[PDB]
RNA sequence: ACCCCAAUAUCGAAGGGGACUAAAACUAGAUUGCUGUUCUACCAAGUAAUCCA
RNA sequence: UGGAUUACUUGGUAGAACAGCAAUCUAGUUUUAGU
């Protein structure tokens, strides 16, 4: 409620005053010649006299305003201008905020904690002048960026609604993510290509300044990788490059990032763009990878041989695309499943079959039919004007609510009444509601079905020996009866470029931009980003040379074959690397009775004969950074025993004790729902010193026999992770998350350097400008000086004096645009090149710690006060998946390049259960996160 | 622990919001363990051929 | 008669495709209560 009741060319003439007076360095004298007029240190004395009573209430600000009336003339004794009156305003309101915070501090010296701040202990501080200059700078900076934001997005300022502080506050948080996604495809497409010459081992900018002689790299590319590019018509036979990188994928790539960075919402580009037959190629790639229902020969079409028309009735159930909100309220399939199994064991029309292994076939054929049926009876949508025996949900509303009540939310309101009754001390209400809905669905099933539960006719494993053997061994069986299991259309080029980018990145990068097309569409309540939110949901669900055209397990033969062949992509280099690393693991330096890696890496005949396939080793031989990541886990791998299969005490874990611990942790997650945490804590600690009421629980021997079994399953899962190489994925995950999270704020700074230039062009301070097309950088750099104010920036200036005045102003705010000042350092000593080109994943540990770059981005974003701790809070949420954060320590002020013993008080061992146990790999992943951030070698 | 709120250089704004705390269903994912069907490889016991007799 | 080139029977094991269940964590949506 600040801007649009004021600033009628009046705040503008105050900001225009403060800018050219911070430039001339005058406020740091004005502030003390003004604040000396405030008389202090007797007000402190009468504050001491009133706190000698111990008031801390509504009688103190009157004393402060009375002393203000003594000092400042409350009568209009003077004729000061609006600027100096606003300095008075800022100082008086800041002192008001400090005195209310010191009164809540005086409250917080006599309560149960005594954090002390004495009043006379702080005088020569921000009281005199430390932070009020920062306050004036933040005021002027917020108004300059506020002007430049509206100028950038070409908004008429007079017609600004408050609603456009919600329409536009979310369409650029999405654009930071759409720029950080646009540059992590620039590094993925540098692992495919390089330049024509061998000596260039750097990155290309495909999206921007284009260049010819850009050809394939014959390493690190897989058949699944090269097949996508070969199917997208990027490469032809003999691996040459087609002319779609000069007419189709280049031009459509650069225009999108131009329209995102420059915020050009002018029109659509041209009709000469990606038309529909250029999109059917990507449609074909999405078609030929998804699963076919005909390709499901594994729920065994011998269970429904004589019932081969009930599923035609199932497939004739009509559904429509409402995706209704009456699915949040019905309990899910996990609760109706035991009752459907018990209904199968209630039918008096079927018998004990042959034995215990005949009917597991039948149950695994039947649960897939019941699970897909439950989502077609709910979604059974609207109908014509003679439909008598009707849908499931109307009997549900008939059981919940009375008649003349069908067109009203009785399900929603009845769940809300059950939840209100739950919140008044009646914990049973939600389970009672779920049991009523379940018995309603059971009563609906028994009268319209159970002909599908009729298993009178049965073959007692007598012909299903060779029923499906004869069904597969014979071809042309067109009557593979299926389940339909409820189209991909791309509209415009934004969809067309994000889909191609989304089939070129890792499966965690799409979760970063799917959730941001989601949370933007929830914020605006629209449905514009709906064709993109589901194309990203079908590509996240897709995750030929597997064993046919793949691993022979005799590694002499295939390396010799693909040496003498010059399965073509299976280069002998990666096979020899895989060979060498497994040989490094299995070679017993302790050459004794020790073959502990048997059946894990080799099938009972080792030493260069046979080698078992592993996918968390073979999918890390190939990235160009492998041996740096691999070096700090390999000694931990080569020292863990084989307690897995060598003894009884590792097969009693794979069969019995894991399920017992899950059963104990499933009979408390249902006993302890809907209770406050004080009750759960006073019960969860009595479970530790229990001496008679663990026998009423699942196991016995109250807590020692549970913790020993938890320790044994814990060390089993310790050993399973490293021998399967389940830490070479966590490290790559951490590196790509940290580099993503730093490139976010490095794009934010590039946006704010547009807002600065626009907000100071409106104010007439950096006037006589111009627009230079093609280059997409806000400010000029000294790269190619003596005339650098014109060319190397999106905005042109007039003379060099205008750029020098602009640089003086930005240095006054705290943004240094000089030579070599952590911005214009030449290569990789600038933050803009080490992070906006993704070198934390491409080349780790190279001359910089990770924790020494978090500081260099948390200090480049220190010119604003709202960005305070916006990087220690944004980066350290990556690690909450594996360690606990201490947020009270993390909101404070610190640094990481020095300040020893700080990564131990900022993160804790992840203590996890609903019995509050500790995690199985807490210490190892904690020490591995600490050593990843700080290693310089 | 930060932002905004007036008759405002100042005059019960000597206050009030964002906000936290806890609990439900539903959705999506990662790891581990289990169940079912096909395909492949390895090891062990068995049935059935010369050859050495 | 024993070593030996053979074909298939179950039986541990291990990989790949698909379907289902349970535990732990993470992100989200709708909602309830109180301060």
């Amino acid at each position: 409620e600040k801007f649009k009741i004021e600033r009628e060319n009046k705040k503008d003439k105050i900001v225009k005053f403060f800018v050219e007076n911070i430039k001339n360095n005058s406020i740091k004298e004005k502030i003390e010649k003004i604040l000396a007029e405030f008389k202090i240190d007797e007000l402190i004395k009468k504050l001491e006299k009133e706190l000698k009573k111990g008031n801390c209430d509504t009688e103190i600000f009157g004393i402060f305003k009375k002393h203000y009336k003594v000092n400042f003339d409350s009568k209009k004794f003077s004729k000061k201008s609006d600027e100096e009156k606003e300095l008075y305003k800022i100082i008086y309101r800041y002192l008001k905020g400090r005195i209310e915070k010191i009164l809540v501090n005086e409250q917080k010296v006599r309560l149960k904690k005594m954090e002390k701040i004495e009043i006379e202990k702080i005088l020569n501080e921000s009281i005199l002048s430390e932070k009020i200059l920062k306050r004036v700078k933040q005021y002027t900076l917020e108004h300059i960026m506020y002007l430049g934001k509206l100028r950038h997005n070409d908004i008429d300022m007079t017609t600004v609604n408050t609603d456009d502080f919600s329409r536009l506050h979310a369409k650029e948080e999405l654009d930071l993510e759409l720029i950080t996604f646009f540059a992590s495809t620039n590094m993925e497409l540098n692992k495919i290509f390089s330049r024509e010459n061998i000596n260039n081992d750097e990155n290309i900018d495909f999206f921007g300044g284009d260049r010819e002689k850009n050809y394939v790299l014959d390493k690190k590319i897989l058949n699944s990788k090269i097949k996508i590019i070969r199917d997208l018509d990027f490469i032809d036979n003999k691996n040459n490059i087609t002319n779609n990188f000069i007419r189709k994928f280049t031009k459509i790539g650069t225009n999108e990032r131009n329209r995102i960075l420059h915020a050009i919402s002018k029109e659509r580009d041209l009709q000469g763009t990606q038309d529909d037959y250029n999109k059917v190629i990507n449609i074909i790639q999405n078609l030929k990878i998804s699963d076919e229902e005909v390709s499901k020969a594994l729920n065994l079409d011998v269970v429904f041989k004589d019932k081969k028309n009930i599923i035609t009735k199932i497939n004739d159930i009509k559904i429509s695309e409402e995706n209704n909100n009456d699915i949040k309220y019905l309990p899910s399939f996990s609760k109706v499943l035991p009752e459907i199994l018990n209904l199968y064991r209630n039918n008096p029309k079927n018998e004990p079959f042959d034995t215990i292994e005949t009917e597991k076939i039948v149950l695994n054929a039947l649960i897939y039919v019941n699970k897909e049926l439950y989502k077609k009876l709910i979604l059974e949508d609207d109908l014509e004007e003679n439909e008598s025996k009707n849908i499931f949900l109307q009997e549900l509303k008939k059981t919940l609510g009375n008649i003349d009540e069908i067109d009203e939310n009785i399900i929603e309101n009845y769940y809300k009444n059950a939840q209100i009754s739950a919140s008044k001390g009646n914990n049973k209400a939600i389970k009672k509601y779920q049991k009523k809905v379940i018995e309603c669905y059971i009563g609906y099933l028994r009268k319209n079905y159970e002909e599908l539960f009729d298993f009178s006719d049965f073959k007692m494993n007598i012909q299903e020996i060779k029923k499906q053997i004869k069904d597969i061994n014979d071809n042309k069986t067109y009557e593979r009866i299926t389940v339909k299991t409820s189209t991909i259309v791309i509209n415009d080029d934004f969809e067309y470029i994000i889909s191609i980018f989304a089939l070129l990145n890792s499966n965690a990068v799409i979760n970063k931009i799917r959730n941001r097309f989601f949370a933007t569409s929830v914020w605006l309540n629209t449905s514009e980003y709906q064709n993109i939110i589901d194309i990203l949901d079908e590509i996240m669900q897709l995750n030929c040379i597997t064993e046919n055209w793949n691993l022979n397990l005799e590694e002499f033969i295939q390396k010799m074959k693909e040496i003498e062949k010059d399965r073509i992509i299976f280069n002998s280099d990666f096979l020899k690397k895989y060979k060498k690393e497994i040989d490094n693991l299995i070679e017993d330096m302790e050459s004794e009775n020790e073959n502990k890696f048997q059946e894990i890496y080799y099938p009972k005949e080792r030493k260069n004969e046979l080698y078992i396939y592993k996918k968390n080793l073979f999918l890390n031989i190939g990235n160009p950074n492998f041996d740096k990541i691999y070096g700090l886990i390999s000694n931990d791998i080569k020292m863990a025993d084989a307690k897995f299969l060598f003894n009884i005490d590792g097969k009693n874990i794979r069969k019995n004790k894991i399920s017992e611990i899950d059963a104990i942790l499933k009979n408390l997650n249902d006993k302890l729902n809907g209770y406050s945490k004080e009750y759960k804590e006073k019960y969860i600690k009595k479970l530790k010193e229990n001496d008679d009421f663990f026998a009423k629980n699942i196991q016995n021997k109250n807590y020692k026999s549970f913790e020993k079994d938890y320790n044994r399953v814990s060390e089993y899962k310790k050993i399973r992770d490293l021998v399967e190489f389940n830490y070479l994925n966590k490290i790559e995950s951490y590196l790509i998350d940290i580099n993503w999270k730093l490139a976010i704020q490095m794009a934010r700074f590039e946006r704010d350097m547009h807002y600065i230039v626009n907000g100071l062009r409106e104010l007439g301070i950096i006037k006589l400008s111009g627009y230079n097309t093609g280059i997409s950088r806000a400010y000029p750099k000294r790269n190619g000086s003596d005339g650098f104010y014109t060319t190397t920036a999106y905005y042109k200036f007039f003379d060099e004096e205008s750029y020098k005045k602009f640089e003086k102003i930005c240095y006054g705010f705290g943004i240094d645009l000089s030579e070599n000042s952590e911005i214009n350092k030449p290569e990789n000593e600038s933050i803009r090149n080490y992070i906006s080109h993704f070198y934390i994943v491409r080349n780790p540990f190279a001359d910089y710690s990770i924790a020494e770059q978090i500081d260099r981005v948390s200090n480049l974003l220190s010119y604003s006060t709202r960005y305070n701790n916006s990087t220690y809070a944004s980066v350290f949420e990556v690690f909450k998946k594996d360690v606990n954060l201490d947020y009270d320590e993390l909101k404070k002020k610190f640094k990481l390049i020095g300040n020893n013993d700080i990564l131990e008080r900022l993160m804790k061992p992840k203590k996890v259960s609903v019995l509050e146990l500790e995690s199985y790999n807490s210490d190892y992943i904690k020490n591995l996160i600490i050593e990843l951030l700080t290693k310089i070698e």
